[PDB]
């Protein structure tokens, strides 16, 4: 049995980033360091940090006066920033700059009272943080997931209208969703594209490469990873068996018994380790050395903020 290891594959510069912000905070202000939700959407990495003195929780309410307070990378509302803020608590925000980037757009059309539509899935942090960047009741912030949305939708003035999306979507599917909203309101702006970043698009460009030579595609990322799932999805919809494991150990022998050739790569907050230990697995179910296919260079990365350096 080949294996294959898309590239690029894990950590993006965001997450990379957004994980030193607590442990450099850790070893600077010592334990115990609260966080609001997973930094990042990885079991492992939650569990590392836990280990390091993090502590995480999902309300405000939750955290204690005095202590430091991280928010998440996926980002947070300008209520739970004004929750922190008319607190007596330390806050230190590992967002990444590419979700802040499309915050700013969000308050900006909140300023000039247009209405803005969100390309995004419902009840996920980034999207609840973005949505909360709008708060002017003249204008109106709408959330669309699929044409069908768009097909219902109803604005007060499309005029005066513009649309961002989540950033780690699904680069075809919101495609489909755009093509819509512009035949639906054709003076609708927006980016030159869209706001789906360039380690969402590149880890769905390399696991395409990678289905079309394993038959059998294994995608290293927990089950609440929005950017993760859509790797999987993206390689089940070209035909293949694709499944999302936290680890080695979810690993089934008959998902690759008799199996010529498996693919392996990793969400935006899987860490090395993980595909290290899941390519050990393959291993030892007959397969040999892993192969790294070519892939597209990634270059950017994200300092934390000279306080925490
Ligand atoms: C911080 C963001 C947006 C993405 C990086 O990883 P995640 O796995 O942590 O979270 P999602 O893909 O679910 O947004
Ligand atoms: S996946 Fe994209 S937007 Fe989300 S943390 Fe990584 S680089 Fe930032």
């Amino acid at each position: 049995m080949q294996i294959l290891l898309a590239n690029p594959r894990g950590f993006c510069a965001g997450v990379d980033r957004a994980i030193s912000i607590v442990e450099n905070a850790l070893a600077i202000y010592g334990a115990p360091i609260y966080v609001r939700h997973e930094v990042v959407h990885n079991r492992y990495v939650v569990d590392s940090l836990r280990e390091r003195g993090a502590i995480f929780i999902e309300q405000i309410s939750e955290v204690p006066d005095g202590a430091i307070l991280i928010f998440s990378a996926h980002g947070v509302s300008q209520a739970v920033r004004n929750e922190a803020k008319s607190r007596d608590l330390t806050v230190f925000d590992a967002t990444c700059p590419l979700v802040t980037k499309v915050h700013m757009e969000v308050a900006r059309a909140s300023r000039r009272g247009e209405e803005s539509i969100l390309i995004g899935h419902a009840g996920h942090p980034e999207v609840e943080g973005t949505m909360g960047q709008y708060s002017n009741p003249e204008g109106g912030m709408y959330l669309v997931e699929s044409p069908d949305d768009v097909w219902k939708l109803t604005v007060k003035n499309e005029e005066k209208l513009s649309f961002m999306t989540q950033t780690t979507l699904s680069v075809d599917d919101t495609s489909d969703v755009i093509d819509a909203l512009r035949k639906r309101f054709p003076k609708i702006v927006g980016p030159r594209k869209d706001d789906i970043c360039y380690a969402t698009t590149n880890r769905q460009e390399a696991v395409r490469a990678l289905a079309e030579q394993a038959e059998v595609v294994l995608v290293v990322g927990s089950k609440n990873s929005s950017n993760s799932n859509r790797l999987a999805e993206l390689a089940q919809r070209m035909g293949k068996r694709a499944f999302l494991i936290d680890d080695a150990k979810d690993i089934q022998e008959e998902w690759v018994k008799e199996v010529k050739c498996v693919g392996v790569t990793a969400g935006a907050s899987a860490p090395d380790i993980l595909v290290q230990n899941v390519v050990a697995r393959l291993q030892q179910l007959g397969g040999g050395e892993a192969i790294p296919l070519e892939g597209r260079e990634e270059n950017i990365v994200f300092e934390v903020p000279k306080e925490l350096r």
